[PDB]
């Protein structure tokens, strides 16, 4: 409600760049001494994007415990996410180890492997059923079980086997294929249709570990997805949208991972997605079918 009024005022004032910037000036600053250790240089995709020491995910095999990943633990919303960079050729083992050790059930991928003529993420999951991936270092096996390709996202069913214990888990892979970096999605509708497929799958249930979310750096598009979901869940818990302050939620998220939400436009989009998603949250069940038609999944 008041979230809507604020939105109209920022737009009628053009002050999104200012609003976004003072968010950056206010954002938490914590050390990342582990990420900056020389032995970990080749484990970071971007020199300037590192996990805080206090919230980083530790790998459990006791050689080197480092992976570029953060646990976003939203206390009030009672949802946790793991935000991580797109795996590098040499960290795909670590990535699936993290998935196993943290008991995650879903992976949300918000980037493509090639973006703007460069490799922004490694090909970390198998593309054909008959060629499984085995990660020798971490003792994990990854089979592609099935794949549902929609117009602007793809959902995949993967089998992850701990080759040590021979225990196997189903991992759901949710892959937004439509979303270039630094831009907002085309409409909130396709974005929300995707967020709500993730929600409906149970991958966000507290019975499982934290969902793993990544783009290339794991802050821009990944932060957009996480902020929208948490704001929606918050106003759902109170059934009082009036009381959700998106900026204060973003700044709480930024206590756990630097740089979440990378442009002013992504901030403005987050407002749009939450305002629109709240129509559903507050009892208009049929707006979800209405998002599905404007998404044009073919
Ligand atoms: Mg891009």
């Amino acid at each position: 409600m008041e979230m809507e009024k604020e939105f109209e005022q920022i737009d009628k004032s053009g002050s999104w760049a200012a609003i976004y910037q003072d968010i950056r000036h206010e954002a938490s600053d914590f050390p990342c001494r582990v990420a900056k250790l020389p032995k970990n240089k080749n484990r970071n995709r971007y020199r300037d994007v590192s996990p805080f020491d206090h919230s980083r995910i530790k790998l459990h095999q006791e050689d080197n415990d480092y992976i570029n990943a953060s646990l976003i633990k939203m206390e009030e919303a009672q949802r946790s996410y793991i935000l991580t960079q797109g795996p590098l050729p040499n960290t795909c083992g670590h990535f699936w180890e993290m998935v196993w050790e943290q008991k995650s059930r879903g992976v949300v991928m918000l980037n493509r492997v090639m973006e703007k003529g460069s490799l922004k993420c490694a090909q970390y999951w198998p593309q054909k059923e008959e060629k499984e991936m085995i990660f020798e270092d971490t003792n994990l096996k990854l089979t592609l079980i099935s794949e549902d390709i929609k117009s602007y996202y793809t959902v995949r069913q993967l089998e992850l086997e701990n080759l040590t214990t021979q225990e196997t888990r189903e991992i759901l892979h949710f892959h937004y294929t439509n979303w270039p970096d630094q831009t907002a999605p085309e409409s909130p509708a396709s974005f929300l249709n995707f967020l709500f497929k993730v929600r409906e799958s149970g991958s966000l249930s507290p019975e499982h570990g934290p969902v793993v979310v990544h783009c290339s750096a794991g802050i821009g598009r990944s932060g957009t997805f996480c902020l929208a979901d948490t704001c929606l869940l918050l106003m759902d818990k109170r059934k009082d949208p009036s009381s959700v302050d998106i900026k204060k939620v973003l700044l709480e998220m930024r206590k756990f991972r630097m740089g979440l939400i990378q442009t002013a436009d992504q901030l403005r989009f987050s407002y749009l997605a939450v305002i629109e998603g709240a129509k559903f949250i507050m009892g208009d069940s049929s707006v979800q079918d209405q998002w599905k038609e404007l998404s044009h999944e073919d």
